[PDB]
């Protein structure tokens, strides 16, 4: 298991514009297009992302290309961030993937907002961090996915994805 297989399980794959759990236009593997309610604003963002007139539909290769870009962007965003980088440096390989997962879903700003949990993870207080992470809108809105990521932090294994 690795970050790509993990996120592909969490996000799924859709080749036609869809709305995410928050109602936002998305496509492929969790690639947020726009927060705007306009489906047209979404098709435009899409064409701009792909470099061709897509009319709302992309191929598997195109989806995978956006995916590769978003994962790389998530890692780079963690490493540039003063609050995230030290947490990341502190973790083992598995847990690093769980942090990338959270950043991929909610963005660097959102995650950086989990200040207390981050301090607990840095200190390797697994059980405690797991409990703190659960007291969140994130957990309450997408519980199954949150539990899988939280279990990853708690155990340091891929058991929740197996
Ligand atoms: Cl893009
Ligand atoms: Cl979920």
């Amino acid at each position: 298991m690795n970050i790509f297989e993990m996120l592909r399980i969490d996000e799924g794959l859709r080749l036609k514009i869809y709305k995410d759990t928050e109602g936002y236009y998305t496509i492929g593997i969790g690639h947020l297009l726009t927060k705007s309610p306009s489906l047209n604003a979404a098709k435009l963002e899409l064409d701009k992302a792909i470099g061709r007139n897509t009319n709302g539909v992309i191929t598997k290769d195109e989806a995978e290309k956006l995916f590769n870009q978003d994962v790389d962007a998530a890692v780079r965003g963690i490493l540039r961030n003063a609050k995230l980088k030290p947490v990341y440096d502190s973790l083992d390989a598995v847990r690093r993937a769980a942090l990338i997962n959270m950043v991929f879903q909610m963005g660097e700003t959102g995650v950086a907002g989990f200040t207390n949990s981050l301090r607990m993870l840095q200190q390797k207080r697994w059980d405690e961090a797991a409990v703190n992470l659960a007291k969140s809108r994130w957990y309450n809105q997408t519980p199954n996915r949150a539990k899988r990521v939280i279990t990853t932090f708690r155990t340091g294994t891929w058991d929740a994805y197996k």
